[PDB]
């Protein structure tokens, strides 16, 4: 029922579990554990409070399998068609897009009109394939946030979307994971972005996750239908509307309560 | 200069040199490294006829890069229209697409119209960013053959091309990693792919590298200038023309004359 993070110290590397109140570093403590999320944690002992450390992305996943277009009104907004003419639909970010919390989004110059997308992730706790939609539940270690940061003018010019959404630092993920499922309603669960620009900060997306035109049992289904998930593999299950560009100076700052805050400076590379 | 491979065991898996005559296994030898084909290899001593043990893909990626629409009369044939308007675009293949020599296309009965496409592929040899044309050969460990296999209905259903391309095992690589990338022109390199349907084999593709839309250096810029490759990581340089659809019981064999043969049985899944 932790919430699972990776960090950097002063010394190296770990997994750790996140302990405090709520979410702010400054009031959290990461403690060490020996192996992997993916079996009963073994704790070393040690403890570093958050602030003292770094936190990263806390997986490096084979591979990242994305939903596009699985919010209505964020088809409508990018797309500027309804929905029913372009149905939600699979692709792939790299795990060289990965990044963590705080970590910059790097737009290089041939990327333009980048914008963020807040969505909901799933971290999968084992191997996986021809799962049942209601089954769902049985092969999810957690649940975390993922900025599907995309150039549309890339997705738009190039066709194929794997380039505009596979740039290097283009996925952002954190802050942890959240382990405790139950906790989470995906018919209520809200998914919002702020956006600091010129030192101003605006509410972006203001929705909610029981707005996903295929719900989670359905992407499973549909996702292990055709390909095998691994421990470690994320799911990024679609961004709501309201979706805007960033330029370099920007913050972005997804959150999902229940499970945390996401947030990325923007920086030309 | 050797020509690496990957190999299951009487005992287990390993790295290996491949040694011999012919492109063909009963005439072929496999030597045990102690590590993997980035470092300076060492042979532990065990070695075993090729025909013995089980030839597998010979790197597992961290990501397979595509480059797809790299052979204009590739383009007219599956897409109908003339190149000039559709022009090469990177695309992903997840690495629970690849699979090894032999080792059975598996098509679920959702796929259909499901065509090879026997591509160059190169193999990344050191970990690399925004790299110049022609500094290109300084970060490919050597080259291998894929067979980029794609379900034609799922392509044009879907849109983006991940499912279509990302079924598990629709990622043939091998049969090994040929490290004398001199001995290989680009400007002239053959190509051929021979289907075996209901006992008869016909020659399918019957083209050249020099071919090719975007070049080799190109390519690598291309990639790079978005996405870090790490050592490891498999680049799938386009298909020629003659590609066609294969159906439970068929028999696919690529052919890059200086690689070898790429041979794989279809089955329904
Ligand atoms: O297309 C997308 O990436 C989306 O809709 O989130
Ligand atoms: O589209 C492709 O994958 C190609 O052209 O090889
Ligand atoms: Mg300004
Ligand atoms: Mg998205
Ligand atoms: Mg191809």
């Amino acid at each position: 029922h932790m919430r699972f993070g990776r960090i950097a110290t002063p010394d190296g590397m770990c997994f750790c579990s996140i302990e405090g109140e709520g979410d702010d570093v400054a009031n959290l403590t990461a403690r060490e554990i020996e192996g992997t999320p993916f079996t009963e944690p073994k704790f070393t002992g040690r403890e570093w409070p958050l602030k003292d450390v770094r936190l990263l992305a806390p997986m490096l996943p084979s591979k990242v399998v994305a939903i596009g277009r699985n919010y209505a009104d964020h088809v409508a907004e990018v797309f500027k068609k309804s929905a029913e003419s372009l149905p939600p639909t699979l692709f792939l970010k790299p795990p060289t897009a990965v990044t963590g919390p705080e970590s910059p989004i790097r737009i290089p110059s041939f990327a333009t009109k980048v914008e963020f997308e807040g969505e909901l992730a799933v971290v999968i706790g084992k191997p996986c394939k021809n799962v049942k939609a209601d089954d769902w539940k049985s092969v999810v270690l957690g649940f975390t946030i993922i900025n599907d940061v995309s150039s549309r003018d890339l997705q738009f010019a190039d066709g194929q979307w794997a380039r505009a959404k596979g740039i290097d630092t283009f996925g952002p993920i954190g802050p942890w994971i959240e382990t405790d499922i139950n906790s989470i309603d995906l018919d209520n669960l809200p998914i919002k972005a702020r956006l600091t620009h010129d030192g101003e900060t605006q509410l972006k997306q203001d929705s909610n996750s029981n707005q996903m035109i295929m719900k989670m049992g359905e992407i499973i289904e549909f996702i292990t239908a055709s390909m095998t998930l691994l421990p470690g593999d994320v799911i990024a299950t679609g961004s709501p509307a309201g979706t805007e560009a960033m330029v370099d100076g920007d913050y972005i700052e997804i959150e999902i309560p229940g499970i945390g805050k996401l947030g990325n400076p923007v920086v030309d590379a």
